[PDB]
DNA sequence: GGATGTATATATCTGACACGTGCCTGGAGACTAGGAAGTAATCCCCTTGGCGGTTAAAACGCGGGGGACAGCGCGTACGTGCGTTTAAGCGGTTGCTAGAGCTGTCTACGACCAATTGAGCGGCCTCGGCACCGGGATTCTCCAGGGCGGC
């Protein structure tokens, strides 16, 4: 029953252990130098389920 | 009618300008060597923007009492003024010596350069001491047998 649109992060805070099931559109705003805090970013949203 | 106040003219004093001279120090011209600017490479420290977790320091609030400050009294010690003394300040004597300045001579001492080598910096191997692991000696807790009591 979630009103909420967009949740922003900062890239590399919260670890690996961040569930974002529910979202579907991932916006890299600012591109990261180590292409795995990207690839770890757009798995948030792309987990198993 | 006599003497006093005031204006203009002339001689003298004094700071400043220019002339003269020495001399010595700064400027002009030329040559040379090296100090520093520039270049390339390597490596380590600093910058900016973040994240995560610990934890002790920082912040906030509140009660209370110690200390800062104000007021008052008092007595003493310092300011003030005057008369007296005294020593500072100035000018002066009289010689000798210290010291600045200048000139002159010379000699020992320090700059400079080439060859050498031995003391300073880095790494490597070893010892002194501290620590990890295995074995022997000493002391503590426990399980079972013998004897006694009850129905």
């Amino acid at each position: 029953d979630s009103n909420d649109f967009v949740f922003l992060l900062s890239t590399r805070a919260g670890g690996l252990g961040i569930n974002l099931m529910t979202a579907d559109t991932v916006v890299i705003f600012d591109s990261d130098w180590n292409p795995q805090a990207d690839l770890q970013a757009m798995a948030r949203a792309h987990r198993i389920g």
